[PDB]
């Protein structure tokens, strides 16, 4: 069961400390890049990616919650991103062009779905993704209500992968915590994006927090 | 001569270290909040403001380079901002309403002009500002070419202040470095927003960088 | 067979008269709120809702043909709306958040589909709706050509409701008149939004108009 | 001293009563048409204009607080508008084209300025206006704080008219009440747009309200 | 096997020569009209259509890659267009209205799909089209990578036509050349939009280029 | 008195003929590039520029009536443009950046004003322009009503040039014909953008048309 900590939930006072810990314990760094337009909020950016890059060996995954993802691919690559996760709802008319550009910069391809977006949205290019993520909360913030209905989407995603012989990892984004770990795994999740409720909140010291989370995942 | 370090230029690895140093040496924290729309880039956000707040006593100044500044006032106040610097080009039809909202949240008012925006743009509300800033570079990034033409704007701003009996501080944003300190002071600047070329670049250790900067300012 | 008069078609000269009559004869008040952007026209607003509220006991249903439905929920609740009908095409990325906000204001949830939008668009949240409406005319005005093709959508909506064990009412919007009553009922309609061609036109006096309509519905 | 009641502040329950009273006592009908985009609100529309037209002899003045005023000129003319008041901030690139279109439809031309817009904005076409209005409140709602700074704009407008030998009427929009009548007249106002605080609030019966207002104007 | 040359690929120096040749050899004139917004580029326009009209007898097909297709229908009819090809992704909320307007101007209806748009997008109005086109490349330019995945879309389109008893022609747009002719025909294509790689490149003289193309199609 | 023919008014049937004639008689090629957004129309594009380049020696001047001029500079240079004429109303926040980019591509700088835009809009960068153009008609089309008021703008532009010791050429765009030549020259024009009414209409053969125009200019 892979883990991808949501850096918009980290403690900058202990930046170096937390990044190094995460780099030797997690599988991915989940970096939210927002528009203020695609979603009503602003969080991280290429600058941030650039800073994390100084200490990272694990892949930096940039979730592009922006209106014009085309504007950030080259900039993110140069900042050190390893994964560019695209919203299907922002790439109609350019999905293949962007996926090719991402590959040209030697980065992996991620696809992330808003709660109300069906998996078929990606039918013509789902086979080009290394990882597909399911929002289990309407995008934009931390601490939003879990959307049970998304469990079916996770399952459909797993079934689709088997039936088509694909190898993408299935990620979950939004309220991944003790109250949902079980249902999510049963539904088909491979990766957990862990934020405030699943990791950082458990303890002020990240080592302790990680232990608590890991233990809760055990069930 | 007041100093306001541009945090989008800081080193996150030494976050705590640099914020505490800045808090006891500078006058303001310059926090750039971008849209990806008003300017073609993304940098800081309320999340960063919130983090800086944990260690700050000096005022946090949020430069709103966004299409809809109305969307960030309450959120920024809760994060700990003390100054909200508005772009006159984004508030036609709501300048007075926003200035009142900023005051209602007990924050000071800042006004910042793009290179091509004349000072008269603010004529009907210039007297409500605590600080007025002059972009000496087209907004969006660090390391852009200095715009000499802006010296006249600084002077006009000083003349306007005297002639009208106002008390706003005059700030400069963009390429404030050894090559411009003199001209800027002569023109009428009261505050220097110092970024990569004026501060951070001089040395890896911020103490050293600051004394180098302070020394250069002496001339 | 429930009736919901389209107030953008009423006679303001006899406002009080018509609202009171409608309140004691119809099941809902259909209030169109337009953007000039989501649809190329402008009709009613919160002001209008507020006025109708003074005399109403039956629920006020606000059809939100606007780009940013998020901007009107609290304001509409305050004006006295009882139903907020959302366009799935304007809530991708916020359907669950908005539905929760509507409930938080003690209002019922409505979902309305443009002619070219398939019912699956609502698959993940269709079960949260009290009423689902089918546009049988491209949105924006009164007196537009009926779209026969929408009969299949009504039927699919009815089948979906049975197969899933849901309880939402099925509403029709656009050219509900003598020429369509039969086909619409056969297709599965539960509510008729009646406008100029179905109600108001039949007679200058609303009592008479209602009589004529009621009689035509009989067949 | 001319009067133009703001219909978005009227009582629809007594629609006919109030329109007829206003038509025989006031000089203009002030009809606010909003976008939800140019200003964050929605109020009246062509539909309302059409209804008022049934009883009006005095000119209907449509204040276009919309992003694309071009979309409403023909429609408004058809509904019965006599005056189309344009926002200079929405017509750069089409002021002369629109003014010509308004004239072709035999309607008078109005120009309205947001608080932060200078009069020079209209310098090249100010001479084509029948009436020029000064917002004394940031546009969008009723009951907003009066902006004293606008008194200078009224004066400048009067001076400009004399110096250029023009004949436009000077209108005031926003918080025209007992507390401002005097200053406004001294500044140069010719027309008062009266809303909730200046008219409708004084009494539930409009005759009484008009009396109270008229009396307060006397001083 | 019908042919529709992409005029944005022609040689203006031999305008008259090439148009006349095309008019007596091809079946349609493919005229790309771009927004700079719906797709990141600008190519042809009504002006261009108007010029081609002077010499054409074969139908002019205008591919509307624009945000607001509603703005060009009357103008294009006026310029001499015979076919208006709409993008389903730009007509939600107005497909039926626009199709009716196109017919009212005596023009035929075309429907064109972006690579990532499924055929069901047109399910409610597919029967109103004279021709349906499949983009085999993300829209905007010439010389883009062919998208094999689109072969399934062509096939689905053919199957749909048979199963529903429709008569629309199936067109292909994007990299129609020697390397794809076979697969495209096998998939179900009826019309080939030929551009630089399929026609114009083969020879400087268009007669020669056309023979080479025709020969390659033979296989 | 320099001449710049508006190519959106030429005859494509005689493309080569007309371009060669223009190249040996005029001073500039005026190429209108529209957005469908900045102005409500579409005309020429980089493709067109590219074609004209094959035969031109005189400078190609690209008038950028687009929302995002930044998107076309490199592409236009590549196509062979020699002049890029920017609208001040589309470059607030990037005027200096774009002017530098234009110079970097070895192209000259043009500045064009909409009728309602004052010359001061360019005050901080007017000295960087090689040519400044005054729209004497609201942008978008050919054959629009001349705007006499623009004569003052031409004069102001001439006075400004003398008073500041600048060397920019003053161009006129919109209805430059027999009825305006005199007034325009008296006002201060150096270059005439000639379109349908001033050139092309006079005769089907361009030699004849040019002769007639030249003669009319004599007065
Ligand atoms: O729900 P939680 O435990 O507070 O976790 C918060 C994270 O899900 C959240 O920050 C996520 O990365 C964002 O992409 C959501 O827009
Ligand atoms: O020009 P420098 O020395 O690299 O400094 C960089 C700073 O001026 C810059 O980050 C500034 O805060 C931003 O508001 C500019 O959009
Ligand atoms: O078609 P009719 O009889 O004129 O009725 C008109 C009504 O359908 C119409 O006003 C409806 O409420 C609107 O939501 C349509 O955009
Ligand atoms: O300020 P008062 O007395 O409540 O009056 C309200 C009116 O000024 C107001 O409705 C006005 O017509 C609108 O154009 C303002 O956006
Ligand atoms: O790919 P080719 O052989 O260069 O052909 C180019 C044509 O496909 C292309 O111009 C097409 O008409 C456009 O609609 C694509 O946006
Ligand atoms: O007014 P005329 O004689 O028809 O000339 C037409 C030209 O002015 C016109 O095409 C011009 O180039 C465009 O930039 C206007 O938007
Ligand atoms: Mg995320
Ligand atoms: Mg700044
Ligand atoms: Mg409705
Ligand atoms: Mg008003
Ligand atoms: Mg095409
Ligand atoms: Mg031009």
């Amino acid at each position: 069961m892979k883990i991808s900590p949501s850096l918009m939930c980290m403690d900058l006072l202990k930046f170096k400390e937390q990044i190094e810990f995460i780099d030797s314990h997690a599988d991915y760094f989940h970096i939210d890049i927002m528009d203020g337009h695609f979603v009503p909020n602003l969080t991280l950016s290429p600058f941030f990616v650039s800073q994390v890059k100084k200490l990272a060996t694990k892949p930096l995954d940039c979730h592009l919650m922006v209106t014009r993802p085309q504007d950030y691919i080259a900039q993110l690559a140069r900042a050190g991103a390893d994964f560019i996760t695209l919203h299907p709802e922002t790439i109609n008319g350019q999905a293949f062009r962007l996926i090719d550009e991402i590959r040209r910069h030697d980065m992996k391809v991620g696809l992330i779905l808003n709660p109300e977006t069906p998996v078929e949205a990606m039918k013509y290019y789902i086979h080009k993704a290394d990882k597909i993520t399911v929002m289990t909360v309407d995008p934009g913030f931390a601490g939003q209500p879990f959307i049970p209905e998304m469990l079916d989407k996770l399952a459909e995603l797993k079934a689709w992968r088997e039936r088509e012989g694909l190898e993408y990892e299935i990620e979950v984004d939004g309220s991944c915590n003790q109250a949902t770990y079980e249902k999510l795994m049963a539904a088909g999740a491979d990766v957990f994006i862990v934020g405030t409720s699943g990791l950082f909140n458990h303890a002020e010291n990240i080592d302790e927090a990680w232990r608590i989370m890991t233990a809760q995942i055990l069930a």
